[PDB]
């Protein structure tokens, strides 16, 4: 009996579906530097990605040896998203179809000889039979969106966060690693699933019920305990569209902006912070949907993005889709085959600190001691800050009369101070303090000092920029 077998069957289904992979090593120190009357702030910090799933996404359509009821080896082949068919004598099933919200659908037809063009057929029969009468034909409702998002720092991060076929969309998909790491542009991946439907088969009650003849006709197929069979247990037919992002931006608001955008919910109305927006530039990879044979890379703007999108949505159909994920069973125990991957990686995190310019006027019928102070960033070795004093060079400076003078103090400056006082022609108190405070390092600020030694007065403004 093949059960017995089955049930004999010794292995460790996760501990076959892993993949490694670290090094990472220890990234360079966090820096700071000056730009432009501009302070960045380098910040790279060692992280790690897991991911444990059973939901392959598929890439190529080509590299497709996916379809609902499939049997394929547990293998390196199967973990590397290339799989290896076992055409075997092949057991009645049953299939059904899944849509998106459709109420109570899932329509249910009988499959003998699974293969490839049986399944073809019965998926034909299937969609035949919802598009020959329901309005469903080109679009329906809302496609399940499958959303998948995250910052671009590593190849193989993103090998995690997607698989071992990013390896294969990446040269389309540009990524640029070494600016990333450099902190000059700002790149986000998203996996934007759209699918329209979803074969289902029926669970095997047994192996035998999955396999009456095949006695031992196994082990002429690559069945051991060392190579455990799995079956395509659902496939996902809809529009797989893997999107690169990339923007000028800063590390503020950039996930949001990004998301949003994608999401395409008016976020143009009300944007505080849009430049991010203007300067997307994008390059997406596209299959299904529009076609079912190969695939479409278009790069381009934010705004080709946005229609590329919603003319990628309902533009469509759904006649007949290809598949973009998938997923498997165990024939032995029925588990989810669940692949696992860690991979870390390093995230690199920029920090922009402006120039900061204080104008100090002097109007006064008297003589004006000066005296304003603060600090500066620096940073060495180990990462570490390192603060370091300063003053105004001409502090303590007593200044006559009238004068003038605008001040720069860098962006990587902190915890500004400003004392000023005034002469009087009293032996007692000789120095009468007239301004003394901690101020914030905002664009601009303008202080006026003027009037009298027996009464001065003071003003304290602030102004912007652009
Ligand atoms: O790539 C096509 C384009 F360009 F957007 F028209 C598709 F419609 F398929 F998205």
């Amino acid at each position: 009996d093949i059960n017995q077998y089955f049930q004999s069957l010794t292995y460790e289904p996760q501990e076959i579906l892993t993949n490694e992979g670290e090094y990472i090593d220890n990234p360079p120190a966090t820096t700071g530097m000056l730009e432009n009357g501009r302070f960045v702030v380098l910040r790279r910090e060692k992280k790690n990605i897991t991911n444990n799933s059973a939901d392959i996404a598929v890439i190529d359509a080509k590299a497709a040896n996916i379809y609902p009821g499939a049997l394929l080896r547990a293998d390196q082949n199967l973990l590397d998203n290339n799989p290896t068919l076992i055409s075997i004598a092949r057991g009645d099933l049953t299939l059904s179809l899944n849509l998106p919200g459709l109420a109570n659908g899932d329509s249910h037809t009988v499959v003998n000889s699974p293969t490839r063009s049986t399944v073809r057929t019965g998926v034909n029969n299937l969609l035949s039979k919802w598009n020959n009468t329901y309005a469903g034909e080109y679009g329906n409702t809302q496609a399940e969106l499958q959303y998948d998002e995250t910052m671009a720092y590593s190849m193989s991060q993103l090998k995690t966060k997607f698989g071992t076929s990013f390896e294969k969309i990446a040269v389309p998909l540009d990524i640029n690693f070494d600016a990333v790491n450099s902190g000059e542009k700002q790149v986000q991946i998203v996996n934007f699933k759209q699918i329209y439907y979803t074969v289902s088969v029926d669970e095997p009650e047994s192996p035998s019920k999955l396999f009456g003849t095949t006695v031992e006709d196994l082990k002429r197929n690559g069945i051991t305990d060392e190579v455990p069979p799995v079956y395509v247990s659902s496939v996902s037919y809809g529009r797989s569209m893997f999107i690169k992002l990339e923007t000028s931006s800063r590390s503020t608001q950039v996930q949001a902006a990004f998301k949003a955008a994608i999401k395409g919910v008016d976020i143009s109305g009300n944007a505080e912070y849009q430049d991010i927006l203007k300067n997307t530039s994008f390059s997406a990879y596209i299959f299904g949907g529009d076609a079912g044979s190969a695939a479409t890379v278009v790069s381009g703007n934010i705004e080709t993005l946005k229609k590329i999108i919603e003319e990628g949505a309902r533009y469509g159909k759904l006649n007949l889709g290809v598949p973009i994920s998938y997923s498997t069973n165990f024939v032995k125990d029925n588990r989810p085959a669940q692949i696992l991957s860690n991979s870390e990686y390093i995230e690199t995190t920029s920090t922009v600190h402006n120039s900061s310019a204080l104008t100090l006027d002097h109007s006064g019928a008297y003589v004006a001691k000066y005296n304003i102070t603060w600090e500066e960033v620096s940073y060495n070795e180990a990462g570490e800050e390192v603060w370091e004093p300063k003053a105004w060079d001409k502090n303590g400076v007593n200044l006559t009369s009238h004068w003038s003078e605008t001040i720069q103090i860098p962006g990587n400056a902190r915890n500004l101070h400003v004392n000023i006082q005034e002469c009087t022609g009293l032996a007692w108190e000789w120095w009468r303090t007239v301004y003394d405070k901690d101020l914030p390092l905002v664009g601009q600020r303008k202080i006026t000092i003027w009037g009298t030694t027996l009464y001065p007065q003071y003003a304290d403004e602030v102004i912007e920029l652009e």
